[PDB]
């Protein structure tokens, strides 16, 4: 039971719990105890919530950011369904009320006691919301499908809640002694050290002498730094870099001079180094776990006298004219100006806190103590301000603790929109228990959808040693917190476990035998008991509310590309057509870049919708779940503009010229005046994806990676190369699109200038929120993507949105780019 839950978590996280105990570190032991307690208290509250409050945890509503419609309804036990026609503006209780009135006539004799469950889905309909605000209903409007829902009584929800139960005196200069190590390289060796407190150095760099190449070396040199022992800030970071010289990089290593309990670190320390591709402060403050092959370094940290960092009480005891002109990087005369006027910054420019923190001297403990005094009575800044404060440039913990006080006011949906970045910031952390972790973990245990996504965001990075312990430990506390969801997640891992083995079997066979022979062999490998049991009946990792019930083996296949991605189709009896959903399993390519690009498109859709403009965007699911291994959501009822341009023999869209093909495919898929809606659908999405790709700098755009839905909506795929790193992009407007936009006419400036309008409106709304994009991409520098490595990459976004201009200039300049693509298009 306890052993059963323990051996489950080990299988689930992919690391044995004993592997934590083997280290015997009191931090890891303190983390595991302090968290377990926290998450168990979270689970205790969760068990005594109301039935409607449990639905908000387990099935959080899926809402969007007059004209009646057909609706199907039924009850939990029976299969007898009733069909209604009710308003888009009707509340779910008005619908529920009818469902009782129809049973009152057939069955022959209280709405608030029930909830509306979406058939064959982990989605419910409740609350004070008109039915056109739900995703499943709004989906059914556009798509023309019929909502089929089940009436679940309060006691039936409560039956689940029960079954889903578990000091300043040290003025001497700072110094350390570089003793000895052990490595392999072909010259002489040097050991450049250097202190830091974020990206900035606490003092100058101090390189060692030249020892020879043949080495298991010894130095024993007292390296003295240009900073006092009391001047050191609580989050002081000492880095090191080993390299050969006649340059030749070899390895790096870092550590916190203070321990986790606030005490200075003592005498001798062994530091196992990580390999290089000159100095790296961002790199983790934990030794290389490959204790064997990793080159080590023993160093001595002098005995200064027990010295803890001072408590807050001790830290608490210790013209406005040309001020604004600069406040909108800065010179030293300006930096001094900003530090001098720090009180009026709190009292009349609180949102400038970040620019003020960067001017303070962290290598002089007076300026630090004076800054921390202001921060204790600084007002709550908005969410965008707090996001700026979570970057690597503000390592101080009182800042971090403040940013979390500000972030606490995030909506469960905004948290989900930012969660990816919040996880990459966990890499920057110095100690295991922290606010961010405690916060994420608490939000995760109050929302099963956050719990789900946070879990896969951690699990997908376990193959990386820099974070294996950190994440493994976090996932463990989540599993202590949600013992029922843990089991739900194990079924997904085991599905993914089989999907891996199936894809290797698919990779070999496809080389040897032909495609159809590999296909019937894939189907046979699938028909087995283990595969049918493992790949069936599970919540989708791409979306916890979608249920991947029965696998339709006949339809499952694999795309003919390189990594042979598996196409896996499903179907549900209960959900009907809403259960017929597919997934794509890729193996051997990292999908974290695709996930970020899709997050950015999903944000752009949300920003535009929030300013009344729906461009009919398609931010389909993409989810890394392991080492070069994730899931992509099959977008159904769509084809590539390459397959449509094949102009296939005796089809419903036989066209004479390529330019007409696109439009002819639309005419066949949408008969009557449905075509007018499909062209309107095409036009907005076309305008949408033109702006998103321009801004995100997505290149290598060809007919085989631009799709189009049967509804008319245009959408892009393969987001492996962005920010103009093919693996400065121009604006794109293919002639075949301009034809469909212009209703198939050579001249239609009425419909074209409308389209141009959408591209301009969308471009500006993004520019307004250019900081949000900057602050989210700023935190992702922690991930370690090849194309989001440095400031030069971020710069692409600054220059694409032109944040260093006015709305006149930016739109004046953007109007030229559009014309330059319009002209280039034949
Ligand atoms: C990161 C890569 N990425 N991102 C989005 C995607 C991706 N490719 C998709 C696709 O591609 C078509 C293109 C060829 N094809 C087939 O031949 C099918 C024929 C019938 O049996 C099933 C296969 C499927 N169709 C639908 N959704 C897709 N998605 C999300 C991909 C692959």
């Amino acid at each position: 039971v306890k052993k059963l839950i323990n051996s489950q978590i080990s299988l689930l996280i992919g690391k044995g719990l004993h592997e934590f105990d083997s280290l015997r570190d009191p931090e890891v032991n303190d983390f595991r105890t302090k968290m377990r307690q926290f998450c168990e208290e979270a689970a205790a509250h969760r068990q005594q919530l109301g039935w409607v409050e449990w639905l908000q945890y387990s099935f959080p509503l899926q809402l969007e950011p007059n004209r009646a419609l057909l609706v199907n309804v039924k009850f939990e036990g029976s299969e007898e369904s009733f069909t209604f026609q009710v308003s888009t503006k009707d509340m779910p209780l008005a619908l529920m009320a009818c469902a009782l009135r129809k049973k009152a006539t057939v069955f022959r004799q209280q709405p608030e006691e029930y909830a509306l469950q979406v058939n064959g889905r982990h989605e419910y309909l409740y609350g004070n919301y008109p039915l056109c605000h739900f995703q499943y209903i709004c989906s059914c409007l556009h798509s023309g499908l019929t909502p089929h829902l089940t009436m679940v009584h309060s006691s039936s929800i409560l039956a689940m809640r029960d079954e889903q139960s578990n000091l300043w005196s040290l003025e001497q200069p700072f110094s350390i002694e570089l003793i000895e190590g052990r490595k392999v390289n072909a010259m002489k060796l040097v050991v450049q050290a250097g202190l830091f407190h974020g990206n900035e150095m606490l003092c100058k760099t101090v390189s060692s002498s030249e020892v020879n190449v043949c080495s298991e070396p010894v130095w024993k040199q007292r390296l003295e730094f240009d900073i006092s022992v009391c001047d050191l800030p609580r989050m002081a970071r000492l880095c090191f870099a080993l390299y050969a010289v006649v340059d030749c990089p070899i390895a790096w290593a870092n550590l916190m001079l203070f321990d986790y309990k606030d005490q200075l670190k003592t005498g001798e320390r062994c530091l196992y180094m990580w390999p290089s591709v000159l100095l790296n402060p961002a790199g983790t403050v934990r030794g290389n776990p490959n204790t064997e092959s990793a080159a080590a370094l023993v160093i001595y940290l002098p005995e200064v006298a027990p010295v803890y960092f001072p408590a807050l009480e001790k830290i608490l005891e210790l013209q406005l004219q040309l001020r604004e002109i600069l406040e909108r990087e800065l010179y030293e005369h300006e930096k001094d100006l900003v530090w001098k006027m720090r009180h009026e910054v709190q009292e009349h420019f609180p949102e400038a806190l970040a620019r003020l923190l960067l001017v303070t001297k962290w290598n002089k403990h007076e300026d630090v103590a004076q800054m921390l005094y202001l921060l204790c009575s600084w007002p709550e800044l908005p969410v965008l301000s707090a996001l700026e404060l979570l970057d690597f440039s503000f390592p101080d913990c009182y800042v971090g603790s403040f940013a979390i006080k500000s972030l606490r006011k995030l909506t469960d949906d905004e948290l989900f929109q930012y969660l990816l970045q919040l996880v990459q910031v966990l890499k920057y952390e110095s100690y295991l228990d922290c606010e961010l972790t405690k916060f994420l973990l608490g939000r995760a245990l109050a929302n099963r959808k956050i719990g789900h996504f946070l879990f896969w965001h951690l699990r997908s990075e376990m193959h990386v040693p820099s974070v294996a312990l950190r994440f493994g430990l976090i996932m463990e506390a989540y599993c202590r917190g949600s013992t029922h969801h843990m089991k739900v997640l194990m079924k997904q891992g085991e599905a993914l476990s089989k999907l891996k083995a199936l894809n290797d079997f698919v990779k070999v066979s496809s080389q040897k035998t032909t495609k159809p022979q590999t296909k019937e062999m894939m189907h046979m490998c699938m028909r087995q008991e283990t595969y049918m049991e493992a790949l069936s009946h599970l919540q989708s990792p791409l979306d916890p509310s979608t249920l991947l019930e029965e696998v339709c083996v006949e339809q499952c296949t694999f795309m003919d590309s390189k990594m042979k991605p598996l196409w896996i189709m499903y179907s549900s009896e209960e959900a009907g057509s809403a259960g017929n959903v597919g997934i794509i399993f890729k193996n051997g390519d990292d999908l974290r870049q695709d996930m970020l690009t899709l997050q950015m498109i999903q944000l752009m859709d949300v920003l535009w919708k929030q300013e009344g403009l729906d461009l009919r965007m398609t931010p389909y699911g993409c989810l890394p779940t392991g080492d070069r291994t994730g899931l992509i959501e099959v977008v159904l009822h769509s084809d590539t503009i390459a397959n449509i341009q094949l102009n296939k023999s005796n089809m419903a869209a036989t066209a004479a010229f390529n330019k007409d093909a696109l439009l002819n495919w639309l005419k066949s898929k949408n008969p009557g005046e449905a075509l007018d809606r499909a062209i309107e659908e095409f036009t907005l999405s076309c305008a949408g994806y033109c702006v998103a790709t321009y801004v995100l700098g997505i290149g290598d755009r060809h007919s085989d990676n631009i799709m189009i839905r049967e509804s008319g909506q245009l959408f892009h795929i393969d987001f492996g190369h962005f920010l103009g790193n093919f693996k400065r992009v121009p604006f794109i407007l293919t002639y075949d699109f301009v034809h469909v936009i212009q209703q198939g006419k050579t001249n239609n400036s009425e419909k074209f200038e409308r389209f141009r309008g959408y591209c301009e409106r969308a471009y500006t709304i993004l520019r307004r929120h250019g900081l949000l994009f900057l602050h989210l991409f700023a935190l992702m520098r922690a991930a370690g993507l090849p194309e989001l490595s440095c400031s030069k990459d971020i710069q692409y976004l600054k220059d694409s949105l032109a944040l260093g201009k006015t709305e006149e200039e930016a739109l004046k300049h953007f109007r030229v780019k559009f014309n330059e693509a319009l002209r280039e298009s034949w």
